[PDB]
């Protein structure tokens, strides 16, 4: 029993974190085999940077890379989108089995927050529909990474680049493509209006049922179209037939049809919780995917 | 900016997790140097759990009855002893991945990270607090026994908890790494129940200071309170008594934000009376009590917004 916001074990990622320094800027890098990946902004310049022009002026020896108490030697450098790839003379002996994957809004991942190449904490989060993440990052956290683990393989999906004025965060995949309409420069940028991840709220309601919290269940059902009229009114993301199919296993385990759980969610949106909580929360939680619920209620290991 | 329930990076603890098997029971063990620590109930059957005589069950075992697996390698047990509710299995190999560590016994209100494991394999990491009733609200399925709680301030891992049991309300009980249970619990299937739980007042105050540091002040008021009047009100909402030690501990957060501890106590009294009125504090519609004053200082910026 119990249901916690749970992150993947971070050890495989901790063994890849390094410190990258270029002039006066210090941030984090990801060392995989003989390449260190980091935000290209490590190189007033932020007001209107020409990254190729700034990069051409740097030599390999300008980049200082520290792995623990050992200085790595940079022997090459190149830019791929908003990520800088620093070729080093030593392959990381702790390189795990890995892939670079781009995630979609609604998908969750663990973040290993680092400062000066040293991991400080691990937390779970979701890529919001507005492509930001509600992280916890201070100055020096740039280059910290997000990931999932599938079997023994780490799938790196996020690298931290920026904090927006509302205190939310923006970054790229490991190929340097930003999530969202963001750019790596100091200009007027803002998080768009966000919405609630409907399929994740439904998954969390199934998790509450599995754990014995059933007060919100009712005898009613709804059509997918009528539910989506309700979802649009409360700034909830539209629920698709794909989402219904994905929730199939949780529906079979609890005996509650997906559209029957949608009718419970409709009543919670229109009437509130009435002084009650679900899994110790007074808000409808949307940062657990259907897969996260199945994994935490089955004990999958890595 | 931001404020998350953050766990310590788990790598140093992952390298210590092993699987311990005794007959038909399989659970997790913590391998530090040449000793594997695990719950002594690994030697019990389900029938033994009503009234186990651990001394009598243990004397019938030899070293070769304990199977310890570390990854894909079988470790050889060369000795065994019981210390309180923990079994210590001496093995013929010192863990090459043993971090710098200490065994520390914590007090209610303290937080720690839990690395949940099954079959000696880590599955997830989450942040917990030792409740005032000495239980933890964990997430543990069958096979999670032996999973550990820890803090990693600096390069040293301080192990503070080992999982033993799930109570009828779905909350969890365990021991320190010397095998002493937290709370009035026994590693026996007896009528055991979590006592009435209360809210960790000093932690709610720390989290209100975290909200002020991150730029939110809507909940503040023009009032102050005496410590005694605060305690008389807070106990009516099942909040733990606030002591002078708690007031002293909140001193640094009080100096950083410019809000006196008893002035923040007045704000908490008003929040308990009014609720949030559709508002949230650090993205929560409830008063959060699983962040200590030390956690807030560690996570938050040193410059108030
Ligand atoms: C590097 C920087 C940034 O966001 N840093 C931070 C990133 N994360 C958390 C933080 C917390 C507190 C201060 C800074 C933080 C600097 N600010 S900026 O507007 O010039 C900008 C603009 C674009 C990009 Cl891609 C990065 C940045
Ligand atoms: C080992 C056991 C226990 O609590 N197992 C579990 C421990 N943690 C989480 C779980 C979840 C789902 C089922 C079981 C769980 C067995 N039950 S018992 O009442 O006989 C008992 C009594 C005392 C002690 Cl120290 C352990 C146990
Ligand atoms: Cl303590």
């Amino acid at each position: 029993s119990g249901f916690r916001k749970m992150a993947f074990p971070s050890g495989k990622v901790e063994g890849c974190m390094v410190q990258v320094t270029c002039g006066t800027t210090t941030l984090n890098g990801l060392w995989l085999d003989d390449v260190v990946y980091c935000p290209r902004h490590v190189i007033e310049d932020m007001l209107n940077p020409n990254y190729e022009d700034l990069l051409i002026r740097k030599s390999n020896h300008n980049f200082l890379v520290q792995a623990g108490n050992v200085q790595l030697r940079v022997i090459g450098h190149s830019m791929q989108n908003c990520v800088l790839k620093l070729k080093v003379d030593t392959a990381n002996p702790k390189t795990p089995k890995y892939k670079f994957v781009r995630i979609q809004p609604g998908q969750t991942f663990s973040v290993l927050a680092c400062y000066n190449g040293s991991p400080s904490g691990v937390y779970q989060c979701a890529m919001r529909p507005n492509f930001t993440i509600k992280g916890s990052f201070l100055n020096g956290s740039c280059g910290s990474v997000g990931f999932n683990i599938d079997y023994d393989c780490v799938s790196f999906c996020y690298m931290h680049h920026m904090e927006l004025p509302t205190g939310v965060h923006a970054g790229t995949d490991l190929e340097g493509n930003f999530y969202g309409p963001f750019v790596d420069r100091q200009t007027a940028q803002a998080a768009g209006t966000d919405t609630t991840i409907t399929v994740n709220v439904l998954a969390w309601l199934y998790a509450a049922v599995i754990n014995g919290d059933r007060w919100f269940l009712n005898r009613f059902t709804t059509t997918l179209n009528d539910f989506n009229l309700v979802a649009m009114k409360y700034n909830y993301e539209p629920l698709t037939q794909d989402h219904v199919d994905i929730l199939g296993p949780l529906s079979a385990q609890t005996g509650i049809a997906v559209l029957d759980m949608c009718a419970s969610l409709k009543e919670l949106l229109q009437n509130g919780m009435n002084g009650r909580t679900i899994l110790g929360s007074a808000l409808l939680e949307d940062e657990f995917t259907p897969f996260d619920v199945v994994r935490q209620c089955s004990g999958v290991t890595f």
